[PDB]
């Protein structure tokens, strides 16, 4: 993933190897191509700024200018500017006896089949997960889960056609003792833009379930403007974490880069791959590592 903005990355970076000591110049030339690599891999503007200025001044703090291994100064700085627009350390959800998360996200963010990944991952962990599809409009959005579920192996509660929460709430709660589901997982309703309406639903339906965490989900390989819908989320339900798929697709890394700045909220999982094993937690030091080809 980001292979351009790896390639570019490095190719800047090495500018400084294996030439003796570099000048003030030498760096200048080097910085330039890493902002422009940042700028082409549709990286947000201040997040941008930032990383090109802790890279100049860590690394001239690091007497870069008298070292004789310059492209190895720089390299650890751009590494660390890269860890701090990825979120610096990993974090996951903290788990408890009993866990219901919210999958919110636009319809074709990746956000049902995330859910059963998802389900997947933490069944794998010890967890007994149960995927509920919360659409009570479109019974085709239903259907994807409930195949979803049986493709993963876990059960999948189907709300009705105008279910409302509080049933809604009953019969997940009543599932989930008898069964013994210890992960709720629910799928909410996605549409193609946010729309005020299902908004304002979705608020209730937190407001009724309660959930521990609510997971935005979007694809990476929109860029930066992935990160857009983020904020209305935020504003009317309360994300807490980020899920950001098809990464193994993006080659830029806009979204992943500046996810931290434009919302504010963790980037948890990442979805590695169009196989059902194909999402992993977040770790932004090993993400960082592997851009700088480490």
């Amino acid at each position: 993933m980001f292979q351009q903005l790896s390639a570019r990355l490095q190719e800047a970076i090495g500018r400084l190897r294996g030439r003796g000591r570099i000048t003030e110049e030498d760096l200048k030339a080097t910085l330039r191509e890493i902002r422009r690599a940042l700028m082409d891999a549709d990286v947000n503007l201040e997040v941008a700024r930032d990383f090109v200025e802790r890279v100049r001044e860590e690394a001239l703090g690091k007497q870069v200018l008298e070292s004789l291994t310059p492209a190895e100064v720089i390299l650890a700085t751009v590494y660390e500017a890269l860890k701090e627009a990825l979120g610096g350390e990993a974090r996951l959800p903290v788990l408890k006896d009993r866990n219901l998360w919210f999958l919110v996200g636009l319809q074709g963010s990746g956000k049902t089949t995330t859910a059963a990944k998802l389900a997947l991952y933490y069944k794998g962990k010890g967890r007994r997960p149960l995927l509920v599809a919360a659409d009570t409009q479109r019974p085709a959005a239903r259907e994807q889960l409930r195949l979803l579920g049986e493709k993963v192996g876990v059960p999948v509660l189907e709300v009705m056609d105008g279910e409302s929460p509080e049933s809604i709430r009953r019969r997940v709660e009543e599932k989930a003792r008898l069964e013994a589901r210890d992960l709720i997982l629910v799928d909410t309703a996605g549409r193609l833009q946010i729309d005020e309406p299902l908004m304002g639903e979705l608020a209730r339906l937190k407001e009724v379930l309660g959930p521990d965490e609510v997971l935005l989900v979007l694809d990476a390989m929109t860029g930066q403007e992935a990160l857009s819908v983020a904020r209305a989320f935020d504003e009317k339900v309360g994300v807490t974490g980020l899920v950001l798929t098809k990464l193994d697709g993006d080659a830029r890394g806009g979204a992943a880069l500046s996810a931290r700045h434009v919302t504010g909220k963790p980037i948890y999982f990442a979805g590695v791959s169009e196989k059902p094993e194909g999402l992993e937690p977040f770790y932004p030091e090993r993400l960082a590592g592997r851009i700088l080809g480490m």
